[PDB]
C-alpha cells in the first residue's frame, strides 16, 4: 500500500488541481496557469525530468499560493483546503519516494502474475511505437469538429509531421505548447467583452466543455512523453520471415510485426477508395484521379519514384480542403448570391466555402487516415535492410498451417 500511495500519488494531486480549476477568475486562472506551465514543462522533460529541484520548488509554490488565499460561498474554501492537504501529503513522503523510484540512475496467481508481466511488456512494446498515431488522430478529430482559427496550426503541423519523421518530437513539443496557449479559452469565456472564427472563443456555457476536448488533447500528450520516459526507463534497466512456416504461432506472429510492410500498398489504395465513396464531393474526384494516375504505374519501382510527390501534395490538399472549410463573419461572400445559376444543392455538393451553409468538414477525416496510410507506407517503403521456395508442400497438407496455405 505504501508503494500504490507513492507511485499514485502526483496523478491524483493533478487532478485535484484540475478539479480545483472550474467560477471566480483570478484563482482559477492562477491555478490553470500553473497547472499548465507544469504539463509543458514535463513535456519538455527539463524540469520534471531533469530539474527536480524545479518540480518540489513548483510543489513549494502551489502550497504557498494555496495558503495565500486568505461571502456567501462558505463551501468553496472546501475545495482549496482539501487541495492543500493533498499536496501537503505529497510534500510529506510522496515527493522523496516518487522521485526515488522514478529516476533510473485453485492456487493460480502465480500463472495469472506472470501473463499480466507479459501483457505489459506487450502492451508496452505496441504503445511506445502507436501512440503518435492516435496522438495525431485526435488531434485531427478536435480540429475538423470545431472548424476555426488557431486550430489550422495544429492541423497543419500535424499533417506535416506525419509524412516527415523528423518533425515529429519538435511537432509534440510545438503542438503541446500550441495547447496551452488555446487553453486560454477560459479567460475568453469568462470575459465581460459580449458587446451586444477568427476570434477563436465559443463562450462555452458549462466553461469546461469548450475546453474539455484541449484538455484531453494536452492529457494525450502528455501520455504519450510519459509512455515514452517509462520505455526509456524500463529499457535502461536489464525478423520470423524464415520462422514463417514452422508453425501457425509463427505466421500470426510474422503478420503482427510486418502486417503492413507486407501489404502497405494494398492498405493504402482501399483506404483511398473508403474516402472516394465516402465524400463522393469533388475532392474525391481528383483523388479518384490521382490513384488512377499512380495505378498506370507497372512495378513498385515507378510508385516508389511518384510516391514523395503523391504524398507532399496529398498534405497540401488536406490543408486546402481545411482551409476551404474553415469565415460567415467575414463579409467575403459570393456577390451573385449577395444573381448567380448555382443553387445552393450545387453549392453543398461543391467543395466550396458557403457562409450561411457549411461543408460537412468530417470527411476529412477519412482523407486524413489517408494521409496516415500513405505517410506511414513512405516511411516503410524505403526500408531495404534484409527451388527459391524452400516449402512447396502444402499441397501435401501435413501440417495445421497446410491446408490453410
Amino acid at each position: 500500500v505504501t508503494g500504490i500511495y507513492v507511485k499514485y500519488w502526483i496523478y491524483v494531486c493533478a487532478g485535484m488541481f484540475i478539479v480545483v480549476s472550474f467560477l471566480v477568475v483570478y484563482k482559477i486562472v492562477y491555478m490553470f496557469l500553473f497547472l499548465l506551465c507544469l504539463t509543458l514543462f514535463q513535456v519538455y522533460y527539463t524540469l520534471w525530468r531533469k530539474l527536480l529541484r524545479v518540480f518540489w520548488w513548483l510543489v513549494v509554490a502551489y502550497t504557498m499560493l494555496v495558503l495565500i488565499a486568505v461571502s456567501e460561498l462558505f463551501s468553496s474554501i472546501l475545495i482549496p483546503g482539501f487541495f492543500l492537504l493533498a499536496c501537503i501529503l505529497q510534500l510529506h513522503y510522496f515527493h522523496r519516494p516518487f522521485m526515488q523510484l522514478t529516476d533510473l540512475e485453485l492456487d493460480l496467481a502465480a500463472s495469472f502474475s506472470a501473463v499480466l508481466t507479459r501483457i505489459q511488456v506487450f502492451v508496452r512494446r505496441l504503445l511506445e511505437l502507436h501512440v503518435f498515431k492516435l496522438v495525431a488522430l485526435y488531434t485531427v478529430w478536435v480540429a475538423l469538429k470545431e472548424v476555426s482559427v488557431m486550430n489550422l496550426l495544429l492541423v497543419v503541423l500535424w499533417a506535416f509531421a506525419l509524412p516527415y519523421p523528423r518533425f515529429r518530437p519538435m511537432a509534440s513539443c510545438l503542438s503541446t505548447v500550441w495547447t496551452c496557449i488555446i487553453i486560454v479559452c477560459k479567460m475568453l469565456y469568462q470575459l465581460k467583452i459580449v458587446n451586444p472564427n477568427w476570434f477563436g472563443v465559443r463562450k462555452g456555457y458549462p466553461n469546461l466543455g469548450y475546453i474539455q476536448n484541449h484538455l484531453q488533447i494536452l492529457l494525450l500528450l502528455v501520455f504519450e512523453a510519459v509512455v515514452y520516459r517509462r520505455q526509456e526507463h524500463y529499457r535502461r534497466q536489464h525478423g520470423t520471415r524464415q520462422r514463417l512456416d514452422q508453425d501457425l504461432l509463427s505466421c500470426l506472429k510474422y503478420f503482427i510485426n510486418f502486417f503492413f510492410y507486407k501489404f502497405g500498398l494494398e492498405i493504402c489504395f482501399l483506404m483511398a477508395v473508403n474516402v472516394i465513396g465516402q465524400r463522393m464531393n469533388f475532392m474525391v474526384i481528383l483523388h479518384g484521379c490521382w490513384l488512377v494516375a499512380i495505378l498506370t504505374r507497372r512495378r513498385r519501382e515507378a510508385i516508389a519514384r511518384l510516391w514523395p510527390n503523391y504524398c507532399l501534395f496529398l498534405t497540401l490538399f488536406l490543408l486546402y480542403q481545411y482551409l476551404l472549410c474553415l469565415p460567415p463573419a467575414l463579409c467575403i461572400d459570393y456577390p451573385w448570391r449577395w444573381a448567380i445559376p448555382m443553387n445552393s444543392a450545387l453549392i453543398k455538393w461543391l467543395y466550396l466555402p458557403d457562409f450561411f451553409r457549411a461543408p460537412n468538414s468530417t470527411n476529412l477525416i477519412s482523407d486524413f487516415l489517408l494521409l496516415l496510410c500513405a505517410s506511414q507506407q513512405w516511411q516503410v517503403f524505403s526500408a531495404e535492410r534484409t527451388e527459391p521456395n524452400p516449402i512447396p508442400n502444402f499441397i501435401h497438407c501435413r501440417s495445421y498451417l497446410d491446408m490453410l496455405k
